């Protein structure tokens, strides 16, 4: 049945990176934007939620606005690929992707961020 | 919007009793059987898929095979009813029905098992 892939199930970031996130799903000849709909999350915040072609900006959690972004040229290709610019510790968690297209299917990523004594400090502290 | 809805998002269950969890969804004009896709899970453990028209188990996590089903008669009137038997102390936490059907929302449910002494001993101890 209609099945969502990762490459990676883990990812290892460094503090203040940029980090792609990678959801494959199968696309037969090209993506119907209008059939598709791609839904992001980070345990329990919403980070991206792409509905038949546009993006609903009213659920998207504040943290997310400004760093996150939904690759659309990824997307014909069947990529769903989620970038998070400026990685900090509390991006440290567990991902999910889910796809509807013609089907539904997710699955979850890890992201583990390392960091310098100096920036965990500063998110001890808060 | 596709909206999934629960009446109840946190339930109280007796050990050994048998619960039925309920999720609803919108059925514009008669039930597509075809175009379905319902997940429950719990805390990321898979407990029932029900892919386009039949159950997918080969999915289904240990902790639940014997035990889980989906109520399927329900589906007609737009209710996801996962149904548990013999509730255990480890089937408390956060489920999570998941549903596609022309749309795709997901909502969360707590559960919350009581127990006697003894239950309570084992499955502390295991
Ligand atoms: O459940 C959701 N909630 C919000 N968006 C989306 S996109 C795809 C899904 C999905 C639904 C059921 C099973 C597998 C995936 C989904």
């Amino acid at each position: 049945a209609f099945t969502v892939t990762v490459p990676k199930d883990l990812y290892v970031v460094e503090y203040g990176s940029n980090m792609t996130i990678e959801c494959k799903f199968p696309v037969e000849k090209q993506l119907d934007l209008a059939a598709l709909i791609v839904y992001w999350e980070m345990e329990d915040k919403n980070i991206i939620q792409f509905v038949h072609g546009e993006e609903d900006l009213k659920t998207q959690h504040s943290s997310y606005r400004q760093r996150a972004r939904l690759l659309k040229d990824q997307l014909s290709l069947g990529n769903a690929a989620l970038q998070i610019t400026d990685v900090k510790l509390q991006d440290a968690g567990v991902y999910r992707c889910m796809i509807s297209y013609g089907g539904a299917d997710y699955k979850r990523i890890t992201v583990k961020v390392n960091a310098p004594y100096a920036a965990a400090l500063e998110h001890h502290h808060h």
